[PDB]
C-alpha cells in the first residue's frame, strides 16, 4: 500500500506513535517519505546482506526475521514480511522498540540526514487529525 501523507499520519497518530519518545508526529511522516516514499512493500539491500522492510525501512540484522540474514537477531519477534502489509500496526510497533533502544531516530539514516533539524510540522500541515 501507497499511503498519502495525512493517511500515514493519521494512522501513525491512532497507533500512538506522535510524540513517542518525544518525536513529534512530522518527524515520523518526514522519515517514511524518505525511507519508503509512504510505501508498505518497500525492500532495500544492504552492504551486509541484511535487508530493510517496510515504510520504516526496519532492518532484519536486528528486528525481525527473513530467513537470510545469518547470525541476526529478531527482536521484534516478527517475520519481515509482517512488516510489508498494508496495516503499519507491527511496523510502528517494532518502530516503538528501535527508538526506544538509545539512538533515538537517528536510527533511520534518512531522518537524520533530510528531516532532523527541519520544520518537520509540514509533513502533518493541513490534515484533519
Ligand atoms: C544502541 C546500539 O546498541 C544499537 N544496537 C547496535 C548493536 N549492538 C551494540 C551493543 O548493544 O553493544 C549490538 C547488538 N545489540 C545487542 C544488545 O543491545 O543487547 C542488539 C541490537 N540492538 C538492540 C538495542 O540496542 O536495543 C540494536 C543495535
Ligand atoms: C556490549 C556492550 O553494549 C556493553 N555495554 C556497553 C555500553 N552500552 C553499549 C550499547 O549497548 O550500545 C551502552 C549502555 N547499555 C545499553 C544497553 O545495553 O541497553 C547499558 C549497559 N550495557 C548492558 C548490556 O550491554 O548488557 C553494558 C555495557
Ligand atoms: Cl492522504
Ligand atoms: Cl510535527
Ligand atoms: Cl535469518
Ligand atoms: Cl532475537
Ligand atoms: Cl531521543
Ligand atoms: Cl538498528
Ligand atoms: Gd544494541
Ligand atoms: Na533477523
Amino acid at each position: 500500500k501507497v499511503f498519502g501523507r495525512c493517511e500515514l499520519a493519521a494512522a501513525m497518530k491512532r497507533h500512538g506513535l506522535d510524540n513517542y519518545r518525544g518525536y513529534s508526529l512530522g518527524n515520523w511522516v518526514c522519515a517514511a517519505k524518505f525511507e519508503s516514499n509512504f510505501n508498505t512493500q518497500a525492500t532495500n539491500r544492504n552492504t551486509d546482506g541484511s535487508t530493510d522492510y517496510g515504510i520504516l525501512q526496519i532492518n532484519s540484522r536486528w528486528w525481525c526475521n527473513d530467513g537470510r540474514t545469518p547470525g541476526s537477531r529478531n527482536l521484534c519477534n516478527i517475520p519481515c514480511s509482517a512488516l510489508l502489509s498494508s496495516d503499519i500496526t507491527a511496523s510502528v510497533n517494532c518502530a516503538k522498540k528501535i527508538v526506544s533502544d538509545g539512538n533515538g531516530m537517528n536510527a533511520w539514516v534518512a531522518w537524520r540526514n533530510r528531516c532532523k533539524g527541519t520544520d518537520v510540522q509540514a509533513w502533518i500541515r493541513g490534515c484533519r487529525l
